[PDB]
């Protein structure tokens, strides 16, 4: 669980662009999924890049919560909305680092569900 496999097809093109743009390796992504976050631009800008690709964030890494909730499964919307109370607004020294700070907040608040694609 829980991401439907269809989402991997849907993000494939943007994922390859984002990894190429930022020098991201799958190993870095697999490590964020296992809960290990580091402030490395190659992974933090990748997370911003992918989020942007789907209008989840804007040009200053403000999260669009309406879009985020509508995109999440109908079950998680409870948790989600609660974690956005704690973790939004995003904060940091640049768009990438604002997403690093977000990621570790959400990792921390919901390890059960936490995931990056
Ligand atoms: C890096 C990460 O997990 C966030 C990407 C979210 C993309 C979801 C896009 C479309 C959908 O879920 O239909
Ligand atoms: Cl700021």
């Amino acid at each position: 669980d829980w991401v439907p496999p269809e989402v991997f097809d849907l993000v494939a093109e943007d994922k390859a662009r984002c990894m190429s743009e930022h020098g991201t390796t799958q190993a870095q992504i697999d490590d964020v999924d296992k809960g290990n976050l580091v402030n490395e631009p190659s992974i933090t800008c990748y997370m911003y890049c992918l989020l942007e690709a789907f209008s989840l964030v804007d040009d200053e890494a403000n999260v669009d919560e309406d879009i985020m909730l509508g995109l999440l499964p109908d079950q998680l919307q409870e948790r989600a909305q609660s974690v956005m109370g704690k973790c939004l607004p995003t904060s940091g020294s640049d768009n990438c680092n604002k997403i690093y700070n977000l990621a570790k907040c959400v990792q921390e608040s919901a390890p059960d569900v936490w995931f990056v694609i």
